[PDB]
């Protein structure tokens, strides 16, 4: 199969490396069980998605929830935590990311069940966003892992090297559980054929700009 790998990485590093160098960095951690029963497996360019519907991996909506507002996400994109150029091991390793969520040059999203969205423990409490992203490539974690996947549900994608600002089309702005705006991304990269954003006819959609007085909401640190 075709993948389009870590085309949407933000980490310039991690972007200019071949596949083949990415994919030994998060497999060759793997215990020795887990890497006779799995493979490491990358969303390919044409993908069934959850619907049974066939799509082109840009066209796979993806969500991920985030307590960072529109004034930094649509500016920098999804840069994650580990940028170095040097990582430990632990810091690469996708078995450790998936399982235990430590700091990592991933960043996760989740698919969107076409039928709904897996949806974290405190995603009801304080300001959170969920951010819609439209990617090309990377890592399926179930599909990697199969019956070992730690935690199957979360119905992961995993993007080593982060995820360009050009690819998160739009963020719902929850504050207690309750959508108070749908920001717009003036710079998403549109591929073409995609739904239109959800939404009632009652929330808001706002057009996003750098610095906009109210895309700076966010809990207290």
């Amino acid at each position: 199969y075709m993948t389009n790998g870590i085309q949407a990485a933000v980490v310039e590093w991690i972007r200019a490396l071949d596949l083949e160098i990415i994919s030994l960095l998060l497999s060759r951690a793997w215990p020795m069980a887990l890497l006779a029963t799995s493979e490491l497996r990358w969303r390919p360019t044409v993908l069934t998605d959850t619907d049974n519907v066939v799509r082109l991996d840009r066209r796979q909506r993806l969500v991920r929830w985030d307590r960072r507002p529109p004034n930094e996400i649509f500016l920098d994109g999804f840069v994650p935590i580990v940028t170095r150029e040097n990582p430990d091991w632990e810091e690469t390793d996708l078995y450790g990311f998936a399982k235990n969520n430590h700091p990592s040059i991933f960043v996760s999203t989740t698919k969107t069940q076409r039928n709904y969205v897996w949806t974290p423990r405190n995603a009801n409490r304080g300001i959170v966003y969920q951010y819609e992203i439209y990617a090309p490539g990377g890592v399926d974690v179930n599909d990697s892992f199969s019956d070992a996947s730690p935690w199957p549900n979360q119905m992961q994608v995993a993007f080593p090297g982060g995820i360009q600002n050009i690819y998160i089309r739009s963020a719902r702005e929850l504050h207690n559980g309750r959508i108070q705006r749908i920001w717009i991304n003036p710079n998403f990269l549109d591929p073409g054929d995609l739904e239109p954003i959800v939404s009632s006819s009652r929330t808001p959609q706002v057009i996003w700009r750098m610095n906009h007085p109210d895309g700076g909401h966010r809990d207290q640190r």
